RNA sequence: UUUUUU
């Protein structure tokens, strides 16, 4: 329990941050479908002005929507995906990567930004520490989904994310679909079964991390033998900005999108804009360097978070990683201002497979 | 994917 809390307005000095390198790949489908090193699920962006032009309706297919995600049961917050990529990777230079964090961007994502309005609620999560590093995954073992009905809001916002990658997406490089694919993508059912992440080895102040994170496409095109990073693109959906409280709101929007892609070193946004009928009316392409310029047009809330991040990385890396230490388990939170971390003993969860499962810990013996 | 007063 040594240093238990960490205050929300802590900041580290220091603005260094690593190049990220992509260490690996791999695709995954509900159903525990899962392939290492393979790209079958990694897509290609797609979308013409000539079929912008067409008004393409966010909310078109809501009723048919197929829920993969929902209709599962399996723990969307495991690293077994992740540490079977990682395990390969490590397996190729017969060493364990030298980085201090084991994660998803995403979790890092929701601790950055809770020191700047993200929901404190957001950050629930466990650590346990082995061969000298940090394995962090989300508590939950599965996503809130929406439950209201499927012409509400909070429904068709939801849905539209996936809508807006279906009709922006394509399963390969344009010269290689087929033309009646090309022409009717509105008609195509959308799903979110099947996913892509990238395994990265990154860096912020003293300290490296892997990190996991879920890809959205190829922007321009893909090197079969290559660090695919500068050649990714996160897709975003978001509210065409017409009063001064959309722009607030887009800002955020920006700052946010900005937090999701420099953790791994994705560098190409796309912003899809629609009106309140859900109709897409266009397009928009960012550079995720330039954001925080753009918005400094508004602010220094880039170079905080980045000290913040610094900070609260800093500060999990001081929990004890001794071979002494392998299997604490801690559940890291959030709130009245503070990050927490607090020691815990329930042997079933150190012991079972939902943190680290025994194939990995085996591997990793097999190295010292 | 959705939300986040930041
Ligand atoms: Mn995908
Ligand atoms: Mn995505
Ligand atoms: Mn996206």
């Amino acid at each position: 329990v040594f240093e238990s809390e960490l205050l929300l307005q802590r900041r580290l000095a220091t603005t260094a941050l690593k190049q990220p390198k992509e260490l690996g790949y791999y695709s995954t489908n509900v159903g525990g479908e899962l392939k290492v090193m393979d790209e079958s699920n990694l897509s290609y962006y797609y979308l013409p002005d000539a079929d912008i032009e067409k008004h393409i309706d966010l909310s078109a297919g809501a009723r048919k929507f197929q829920d993969e995600q929902a209709e599962a049961e399996d723990d969307t917050g495991s690293l077994h995906g992740l540490l079977q990529t990682l395990m390969e990777y490590e397996r190729r230079k017969s060493k364990k990567v030298n980085a201090d964090i084991i994660a998803f961007r995403g979790q890092v994502k929701r601790l950055i930004h809770c020191a700047f309005g993200g929901h404190a609620t957001d950050v629930d999560m466990y650590v346990m520490s082995f061969d000298g590093q940090l394995f962090i995954r989300a508590a939950r073992k599965k996503l809130e989904f929406p439950t209201s009905p499927r012409e509400s809001w909070a429904y068709l916002a939801y849905y539209s994310g996936y809508k807006f990658e279906r009709m922006a997406l394509l399963d390969r490089p344009v010269a290689e679909t087929p033309r009646e694919v090309l022409e009717s993508r509105g008609k195509q059912v959308v799903r979110n079964g099947p996913q892509y992440k990238t395994v990265v080895r990154t860096g912020v102040g003293e300290h490296k991390l892997v990190l996991g994170a879920e890809v959205d496409g190829i922007f321009d095109f893909r090197e079969p033998t290559g660090d695919n990073l500068k050649h990714y693109v996160e897709l975003k959906v978001a509210k065409k900005v017409q009063t001064l409280k959309d722009a607030t709101n887009f800002e955020q929007k920006l700052f946010s999108v900005w937090l999701q892609c420099f953790l791994v070193g994705i560098n190409r946004v796309i912003i899809g804009f629609r009106d309140e009928k859900f109709v897409l009316k266009s397009v928009e392409e960012f550079s995720t360097s330039e954001i925080p310029l753009l918005l400094k047009s508004t602010r220094n809330a880039c170079v905080d978070a980045i000290k913040w991040y610094g900070a609260l990385t800093k500060w999990l890396c001081e929990l004890p990683r001794g071979p002494e230490d392998d299997f604490k388990l801690y559940r890291l939170s959030c709130s009245r201002g503070a990050l927490h971390l607090r020691q815990l003993h329930d042997e079933d969860l150190a012991n079972g497979d939902d943190i680290i499962p025994g194939w990995f810990r085996e591997w990793r013996r097999s190295l010292s």
